[PDB]
DNA sequence: GCGTCTCGAATCTGATGCGTAACTTGGATGCTTCGTGCGT
């Protein structure tokens, strides 16, 4: 895929809506998705509603929306990819704790979107850039847009096992927060502090903010088992 | 019209108890769409 809008005709392969305008002028990007709506294209202007609190992620002052993100938009579509992948063989759920294990430590070659909502639904569809090179994958939390570095997650379990591997009462050696939202998010904790090296202090210090996200659902006392995440796009479809 | 001597001294000089108790020890929110109907 190229756009996030690529998802809906290459792995949903639904047809557009009828009663769409079509293009006639010079061609202009989607105010969503950003991709060229060209000549003899199928659009409509925007109709987001006061309910839109999203203005600030829009690509342009367009105001048009190609028919990929009007299925996207959908009500069915926001709830489905409130936690999915979407690769190319179809959309996989990341909502549980080893998916997103798997996913952070052996993702997939293919390109692939990645989903994620800080709240009940949440516009993802048509924020989250493309995921070329599995060894940088970009990740949207909500209203954040991460960048996670599969060997950097690697490296913080490894340095975390080190520093666990003679005390006897496992202890995170760096404060994380699932939500993203504590004070001391990214901050490295007394066991961290006062017991690792200055290398492994200085390479936690410096991750990116995605990487913290990502070691907050994988570093745990009891490491989950990596297993794939499940076929969803079944139950999206259905929905539909 | 003073007048001067003497114009202190020893010793005690604190003891004893009490010298905390109970209860609170957080709570709530931070999403948009969709259908249906008002409605100004
Ligand atoms: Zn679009």
């Amino acid at each position: 895929m190229r756009y996030p809008s690529d998802v809906v005709d290459q792995v949903f392969k639904l047809p557009p809506d009828k009663g769409l305008l079509t293009w006639d002028n010079d061609p202009v990007a989607c105010s969503h998705c950003a991709r060229p709506i060209e000549k003899g294209d199928l659009y409509s202007p925007s109709s987001v509603g006061a309910f839109f609190s999203d203005t600030r992620n829009l690509a342009s002052t367009s105001r048009s929306i190609c028919w990929r993100c009007l299925i996207l938009r959908k009500k069915q579509m926001l709830n489905g990819l409130s936690y999915a992948l979407i690769t190319q063989d179809g959309v996989f759920q990341i909502s549980k704790d080893t998916n997103k294990a798997w996913l952070f430590t052996t993702p997939p070659p293919a390109p692939f979107f990645v989903m994620h909502s800080s709240s009940t639904m949440q516009h993802l569809c048509w924020r989250t850039p493309v995921t070329l090179d599995n060894r940088l994958i970009k990740v949207r939390y909500g209203n954040n847009l991460f960048v996670v570095r599969p060997e950097a997650i690697r490296e913080a379990l490894e340095i975390a096992d080190r520093m666990n591997e003679g005390q006897k009462k496992w202890q995170a050696p760096i404060f994380l927060d699932r939500k993203a939202a504590d004070s001391g998010h990214g901050a490295l904790t007394k066991a961290g502090r006062e017991h690792l090296s200055a290398a492994d202090q200085e390479f936690l210090l410096n991750i990116t903010p995605g990487e913290r996200w990502a070691l907050a659902y994988i570093m745990h006392s009891k490491r989950p088992q990596p297993e794939e995440p499940e076929c969803i796009t079944s139950k999206i479809l259905e929905k539909l």
